[PDB]
């Protein structure tokens, strides 16, 4: 097949899971039980790109849907977006470097930094139930950190 992908949920070190919040806006927050099935599926793809043995370029959409996790400058600043795509060109090989996000395997957990602004990673707020975003700060105040559970697809 031409651009190869998995279907996996992610949450962040903190155990908190993460649900499309409004249209274009995702919310992390602790789930268990029932809520569980609210959170987001992902379609996880391997694009072309730098790679290396803890550095593997990826696309990240919600499963089924024509959604991407996108980067873009907003106030002079890197940003975190969904963005909507037509539905029959993707996902590809070749997705523009806003899409593209470096899985790294630090300790026993992944780090996702965007492929456009260095050291830019999508992190999430200790806080419950709030926004998810691109922050540029590491083992800060901040969580940073994932682990990924793949679903039978």
């Amino acid at each position: 097949a031409p651009v190869r992908s998995l279907n996996c949920t992610l949450r962040d070190s903190q155990q908190k899971s993460l649900v499309m919040s409004g249209p274009y806006e995702l919310k992390a927050l602790h789930l268990q039980g029932q809520d569980m099935e609210q959170q987001v599926v992902w379609s996880m793809s391997f694009v072309q790109g730098e790679e290396s043995n803890d550095k593997i370029p990826v696309a990240l959409g919600l499963k089924e849907k024509n959604l991407y996790l996108s980067c873009v400058l907003k106030d002079d600043k890197p940003t975190l977006q969904l963005e909507s795509v037509d539905p029959k060109n993707y996902p590809k090989k070749k997705m523009e470097k806003r899409f593209v996000w470096n899985k790294i395997e630090i300790n026993n957990k992944l780090e996702f930094e965007s492929a456009q602004f260095p050291n830019w990673y999508i992190s999430t707020s200790q806080a419950e139930n709030m926004p998810v975003f691109l922050g540029g700060t590491k083992g800060g105040q901040d969580i940073t950190d994932w682990t990924m559970q793949f679903v039978s697809s």
